[PDB]
């Protein structure tokens, strides 16, 4: 037989998977993000990526309904720029912050079981001792 | 500030994604591939990431409309083996077939402007001279 891999593909797959959310095309679900005193945010994303990065999303959204189009989901608990870095997390393998939003990420992270982020937000955090 | 990427996890999450598509969980658009005389066959799939391997899916899929829930694709002037083949290239990044096969997924390649597996089987069907 003949086979073929293209190692680049999951990379470029998720490039252009990170643009159509940027564009809002495509997308399944909608997280309304409030937190405390913060402004209400809103992002839109697709419930398959959200599922392939996280656990908890994956549950959240696999349920025994096929569901018509675009779910709001209420998210608390979790400041608005920490879902933001998650998302983006899930769409394009990295995530930055600044030295004192890591402890906030770390708990977003956990909360929604992104394996790979807490084990480097753990890292960071003991580096400072 | 402190920045951190998993190169990993590309492909980790494609492997969750592709088990998503075997469970048929979350998808919304099946194909129905009949080809001439060979037996109906239909693939469930995941637009987003069909579109993010494919210009001609992401086209076909991205419209002003927010369609409800599943659509269903007729798909024709492709074999149903090829047309596994192409979705699971989509999901796996890679892709296998017997060198008398090679040259109809070529043409399903060309069809669904899949470049990388084009660019592929254009090799090897040059080295076979």
């Amino acid at each position: 037989t003949f086979s073929y891999t293209l190692e680049d593909h999951t990379k470029q797959a998720f490039g252009i998977m990170n643009e159509l959310r940027l564009s809002q095309q495509l997308c399944d679900v909608t997280l309304q993000v409030k937190y405390q005193d913060a402004p209400a945010a809103q992002f839109m994303a697709h419930k398959v990526v959200l599922a392939s990065s996280s656990p908890v999303f994956k549950a959240m959204f696999t349920n025994g309904l096929r569901e018509q189009g675009m779910e709001v989901v209420s998210i608390e608990g979790i400041h608005p720029k920490v879902m933001e870095r998650l998302i983006e997390f899930a769409y394009t393998a990295s995530i930055s912050m600044g030295e004192k939003c890591v402890l906030h990420v770390m708990n977003g992270a956990v909360m929604y079981q992104i394996d790979s982020v807490v084990r480097a937000c753990a890292d960071f955090l003991v580096q400072q001792l």
